[PDB]
């Protein structure tokens, strides 16, 4: 089961899914966010075998909308795959 | 084979790719964009079976460097799947 976890500070995503495309899909979107947030000096990341973590710096109007997409794509996959992915979204 | 278009008015996206994993990863980066830029009011989408539009409206620095991203992200996986996707960025002028 994938976790991903989105706060004011972070986004976290954990663990595995059996499909391999959804697991394919997640990593590449949740990859491809981390490493734009990177490369405008954003955000400091922490990746390893089956985890990632990324800390946010200085977010900007740009940013913050850019999570929101993002959180709002892996909740639509969250509805299609509920046993495979969750996502949970802190205050 | 997955055809990506990208224009100054539009990007489209089309036809499908034997390995599934590249079509979830493809539709699933470029639909995000596209509600990205749909939720502030920057773009229109057409989406269809195995079609997808999205055109353009009052970009501004934000939005050209998400899809700048996005699109360095699409050549990559052409480059990994040389006969399975293709991505035409359409310059017209001079």
């Amino acid at each position: 089961m994938i976790k991903v976890t989105v706060t004011n500070s972070f986004f976290e995503v954990t663990g595995h899914a059996p499909d391999k495309t959804l697991c394919a899909s997640v990593s590449l979107l949740t990859q491809h966010v981390a490493n734009f947030l990177k490369a405008e000096k954003k955000a400091k990341i922490k990746k390893e075998s089956g985890y990632l973590k990324v800390k946010f710096e200085e977010l900007e109007n740009c940013e913050v909308k850019v999570l929101a997409a993002m959180v709002r794509s892996l909740k639509e996959l969250e509805q299609k795959f509920p046993s495979q992915i969750r996502v949970e979204v802190i205050d």
